């Protein structure tokens, strides 16, 4: 065996805000907007989306001043994808400004 008994220099264990339970509930709510799973939904229901979530991923409506002042992107000029909006809600958690 090797000596000075801990014997490493560093660690593995991740150190963020968010858990494995917030992407769960992410997904779990997605699918009420996306049944179809095709991973984009309409700016005309991201308000709603984005109502339908817990904390901290969620923005308590009225929430479309909020979603205006995101750098969210569109697809198709009306749509937008399922990480990008993910991405935009936790980068809020992060605090990444």
């Amino acid at each position: 065996g090797p000596g000075s008994e801990n014997f490493s220099v560093a660690t593995e264990e991740s150190t963020e805000p968010l858990s494995e339970d917030d992407f769960d509930m992410f997904y779990e709510i997605w699918e009420k907007f996306d049944p179809e799973a095709t991973q984009f939904i309409e700016y005309s229901v991201l308000s709603d989306f984005a109502d339908a979530l817990s904390e901290p991923l969620r923005i308590a409506k009225p929430n479309q001043i909020s979603l205006i002042n995101m750098d969210l992107p569109m697809v198709s000029g009306d749509r937008i994808h399922c990480m990008d909006i993910l991405f935009a809600f936790t980068k809020r958690v992060l605090g990444e400004s």
